[PDB]
This record gives structure tokens, C-alpha cells and sequence, in this order.
């Protein structure tokens, strides 16, 4: 049930929200936009040094409140207590933004199984664990889940096999879960975010000299809109060529066709 | 780059082939077809009992050779040793059919993270391990990798989350790997197989009274035909609406866009 209107800041006012991989890039921006709305926000990543700043600056921007908890999403235990600790900190939760990933470079896959396992653990599994942990709270506030994926998670590219495997997984898993929430009349929206190339330090470090990326600041924003407006998918890619084709009716058809079937 | 000519059982004769999850269902059928064709075959799964039955039956259908090695794909050391032992049993390798999955059922997902983790380990991760271990031989023989997937690996159904996540994963990882072989000019084809409901013991059991399945023996042959013709994708379903609906050109186009 996507909402029948457009988005304005107030919708996030005093809304308790989690953001992962929020110490830099798209994550951080999302945190900043979030403050500019006066929402409550807890943020996480590994490094406490950078998290301290994000927290400190979100207050300036006017967040109702802002805190961090550091730990590696390599660690399902941490991911599970993180959500408990944060949500109890804020006495509830309205929107879960799953954004972090393990460190990846661009290269040929070359028998790097350990890196495929780690990608799958951090980028994909941890999202599930995180969701599991928040479901009870999200049911409470008829909240929302937002999952940051890529183009590389809808179609193929070389140089990101592990990465892509994991991004594809999110789609399969969370799109499947939606249909399940529907038929169980569970009212938690789930938004998958197909993002083209974005101007983050990390991304630009690997590209730039292979060329163009969309502005990180707006990306963060569109993500936030799609999530608040409870939309199934959000696309954000600089080239309007792309944004119009990615869609895929054969699937929407095939899914819906086999829905009223049972 | 797919061969541009019909296929003939003559294409698989003397071809040395591994088939995983071949004790029952689609995998068994595949082993049988390959035997009718005179290929060499090594099959695997956990149950030695059922495997013996298969092998023995394969030697009677005419396989150039036919061995088996039982093990769980839950164990990456076994996966890696399998391919070695098999390479030696056949002195090389022409095709690798990744077909096994972990047991599953149709159920709402609450918090079975260990099942999600096992699915990803067995239905996905082992394929990578297997692929990595077989790639050298396959290189030697300009061979093929055949990965068996589903509609649920291309579109979302309720009741199969873990399963889907893993099948989707195969698409992302193998389709991406396909691109890399092309820019590396590695001559080893990769075929992803998208199947609809098939009348295997397990499937029929599971969807007993909640949902027409295709014949598993014809399916088994399509898969092999797609592999030997080096097709990127095979689509097999009882509903021809479906088989034709699934192809995804808006995607093949997009991919070429940034290429
Ligand atoms: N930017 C792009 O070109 C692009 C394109 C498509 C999709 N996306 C998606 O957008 C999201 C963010 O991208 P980005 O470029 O903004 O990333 P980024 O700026 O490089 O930041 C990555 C974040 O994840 C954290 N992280 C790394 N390892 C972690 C771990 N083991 N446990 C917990 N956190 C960890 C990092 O903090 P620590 O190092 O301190 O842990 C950092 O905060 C990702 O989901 C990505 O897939 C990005
Ligand atoms: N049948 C369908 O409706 C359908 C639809 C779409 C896609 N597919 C795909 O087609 C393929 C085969 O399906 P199927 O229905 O033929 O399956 P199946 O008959 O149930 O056979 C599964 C095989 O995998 C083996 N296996 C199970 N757990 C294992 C483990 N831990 N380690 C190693 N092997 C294990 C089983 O033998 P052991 O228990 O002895 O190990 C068995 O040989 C799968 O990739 C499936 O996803 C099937
Ligand atoms: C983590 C990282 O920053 C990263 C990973 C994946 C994507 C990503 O989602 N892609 C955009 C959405 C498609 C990639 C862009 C570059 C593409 C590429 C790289 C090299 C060669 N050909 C294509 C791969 C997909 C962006 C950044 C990386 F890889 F370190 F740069
Ligand atoms: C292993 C198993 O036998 C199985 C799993 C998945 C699929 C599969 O790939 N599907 C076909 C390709 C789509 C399923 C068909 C039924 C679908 C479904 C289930 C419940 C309600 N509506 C549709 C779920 C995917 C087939 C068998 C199972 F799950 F035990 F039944």
C-alpha cells in the first residue's frame, strides 16, 4: 500500500530511526538529513572516532537526540544487541535503515572464497539478523524497513561478483518477505533501493578514472523519501536513460499472476 | 558465445561430467541421460545407498564410466576434495553441473537464521567452492558450468525466502562471473537454468495441496542441452507463457549499456 501523496520533513519529526554504516558516505548524509527533520537517530559502524563527530554534528543540525554504538556487523551477536540497546535507548523504533557493507575493492574474482563468505555474512545475513531484532518494535509502530541495494543487484557487472551475489540476495530475500507480510497482514513496509553510482569517498576512490556518479546528498534523501512514503522500490541513478528501463513488468506480472493463484 | 546449431546426444559422448545432488530427482535424471549418451559421470550427495543405485543403473544405460562420492556440501573441505577425486576418476573434466540444495519446506519466515545461513552455505557458497576447484580442468577442456536455479531465483514468492535469497545469489555471482570470463577471454561457458515447478519427489511432496509440474526427465535433458550448446540461460516450464515471460531483455540491454 504505497501512500497516495508526496513527502515533507515533518513525517520524520520525533521518529526513532536506526542507520548503519552511518560514519561516512550515503549513511552519514542520511543521518544529517534525518537531523534536519528533528528525528531521533542511533548510528553505527566500527570506528568510534568518526561516529563521535556524526553524533555531535547531528545535534547541531537539530536532531531530537543522537547516539552511536560501535561494533562489527561481522558479528551477529553485536548486531542483535545493537538493535535492543538502541531501541530501548529511544523507547521504540519507526524505521530501520540497513546500509552498511564489508570493505570491497574492484577486481576479478580469483578464488577469494573467504571474501565471498564475508560479503554474504556482512552485506546480507546481518541485515536479516538486524531485521529479526527490530520486527517486534516495528510492528509496534507500524514502521518501515529500508534496504540499500544497487544496480549491481538487479543486473550484472564484472568486478563485483561477491558484492553482487550479496546484493541480489537482498532482493530475493526481502522481496520474498514482503509477500509474506502482505498475506499475514503484517504492516511493515519494506523498501529496496536500487542505486546507481554515487559520489562517496570510497566509491570515487575505486572509480574516477573509469567514468558519472549522482550526488550522495540527494541519494541519501531519495532513500529517506521512498522509505517514509512506504514504496516497494526506489531508483536513484544519475542517468535518466537507466531509471526508466530497470523497471520490470514481466516480474510484477509473474509475481501478481501467481498471487491470486495460491 | 553459444554454438549456433542444434544439439545431438553425440555432443556428450566421452565427455567427463560431474553432477551434484544426483541421488534423486532432477539430478538422478541428469545422470541417467548422460549415461544413455555414453558420458563418464561422477555423482554426489549424502546417501551412499541411493548413490550406488544410480551408478549401477548408469553403467547399465551405457555410461563410459560411472563413479560416486558421498559427502555433505555443508562442508567446504569435502566439496573441494570431491572435485579433485572426481577429476582423477575421469582424468579431466568437461562439464560441472551444480544441482544440489539443502532440505527446505514451504513456511513463513520468522527467525530461522541458521536456515538462512545453511541455504547460503549449501545452495550458494558450495557452488563457488566447487567452481573454483573445477575451473582449472574446465579451462583445459573449454568446458561448461551449469548452475540449476528457479523462478524463485528471478522473482519473489512467499514461503521460500532463504531459498530465494540463495538462488538470487547464484544469479548475481555467476552472471557477474560470466562477464569476467569474457573480459579475461576464458573459454568456459556458464549456463544458468531457470526452472518452474518440476514433478520431483520432494517438490510434489512439499506442494501436495497448496498449488502443473513439468516432467523431470525432459527438464533434465533441457538442462544438459543448454549446457552443451553453451547457452547463458535455460528456461523450462509447463506453461509456455511463463517460459517466454521470464527472459529479461530490458536487463540484457541495460548490461550492454555500461559495457
Ligand atoms: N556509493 C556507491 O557508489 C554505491 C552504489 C550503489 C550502492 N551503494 C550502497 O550504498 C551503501 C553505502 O555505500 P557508501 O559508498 O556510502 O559506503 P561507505 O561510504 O564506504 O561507508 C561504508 C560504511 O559501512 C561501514 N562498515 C564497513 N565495514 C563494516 C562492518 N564490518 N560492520 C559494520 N559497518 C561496517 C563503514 O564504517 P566502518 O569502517 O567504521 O566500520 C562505513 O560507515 C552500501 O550499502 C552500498 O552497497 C553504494
Ligand atoms: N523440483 C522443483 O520443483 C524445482 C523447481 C525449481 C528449481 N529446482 C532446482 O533443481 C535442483 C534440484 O531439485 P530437485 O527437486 O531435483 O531436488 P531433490 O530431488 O530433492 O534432490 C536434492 C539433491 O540434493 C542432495 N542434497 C541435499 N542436501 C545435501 C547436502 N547437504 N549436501 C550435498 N547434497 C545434498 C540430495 O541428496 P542427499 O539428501 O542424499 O544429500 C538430493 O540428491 C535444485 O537446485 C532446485 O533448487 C527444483
Ligand atoms: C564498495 C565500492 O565503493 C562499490 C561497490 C559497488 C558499487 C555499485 O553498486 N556499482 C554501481 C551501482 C552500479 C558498481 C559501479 C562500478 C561498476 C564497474 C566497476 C568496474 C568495471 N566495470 C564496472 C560495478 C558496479 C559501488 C561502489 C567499491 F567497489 F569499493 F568501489
Ligand atoms: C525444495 C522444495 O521442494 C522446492 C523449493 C522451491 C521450489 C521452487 O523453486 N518454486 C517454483 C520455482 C517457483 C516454488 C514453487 C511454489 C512457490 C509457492 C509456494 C507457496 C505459495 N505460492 C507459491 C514457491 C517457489 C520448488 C521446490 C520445497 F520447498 F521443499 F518444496
Amino acid at each position: 500500500q504505497p501512500l497516495n501523496e508526496e513527502f515533507r520533513p515533518e513525517m520524520l519529526q520525533g521518529k526513532k530511526v536506526i542507520v548503519t554504516g552511518a560514519s561516512k558516505g550515503i549513511g552519514r548524509e542520511m543521518a544529517y538529513h534525518l537531523a534536519k527533520m528533528g528525528a531521533h537517530v542511533v548510528v553505527t559502524a566500527r570506528s568510534k572516532e568518526t561516529l563521535q563527530k556524526v553524533v555531535s554534528h547531528c545535534l547541531e543540525l537539530g536532531a531530537a537526540s543522537a547516539h552511536y554504538i560501535a561494533g562489527t556487523m561481522e558479528d551477529m551477536t553485536f548486531a542483535e544487541q545493537f538493535v535492543a540497546q538502541a531501541g530501548k535507548l529511544m523507547g521504540g523504533l519507526d524505521m530501520l535503515i540497513l546500509n552498511h557493507i564489508t570493505n570491497t575493492s574492484l577486481n576479478l574474482f580469483h578464488d577469494d572464497i573467504h571474501h565471498v563468505r564475508k560479503s554474504m555474512e556482512v552485506n546480507f545475513l546481518s541485515y536479516v539478523v538486524l531485521t529479526v531484532a527490530a520486527l517486534p518494535m516495528l510492528k509496534q509502530s507500524n514502521g518501515s524497513i529500508v534496504v540499500v541495494s544497487s544496480l549491481a543487484g538487479k543486473v550484472a557487472y564484472p568486478m563485483v561478483a561477491a558484492y553482487s551475489a550479496s546484493k541480489f540476495a537482498l532482493d530475493g530475500f526481502f522481496s520474498s518477505i514482503r509477500k509474506e507480510y502482505s498475506v499475514s497482514r503484517v504492516n511493515v513496509s519494506i523498501t529496496l533501493c536500487v542505486l546507481g553510482l554515487i559520489d562517496t569517498e570510497t566509491a570515487m576512490k575505486a572509480v574516477s578514472g573509469i567514468v558519472q556518479a549522482a550526488p550522495k546528498e540527494e541519494c541519501a534523501l531519495e532513500i529517506i523519501k521512498g522509505g517514509a512514503l512506504r514504496q516497494e522500490e526506489v531508483y536513484y541513478d544519475s542517468s535518466l536513460w537507466t531509471t526508466l528501463l530497470i523497471r520490470n513488468p514481466s516480474r510484477k506480472i509473474l509475481e501478481f499472476l501467481y498471487s491470486t493463484s495460491y
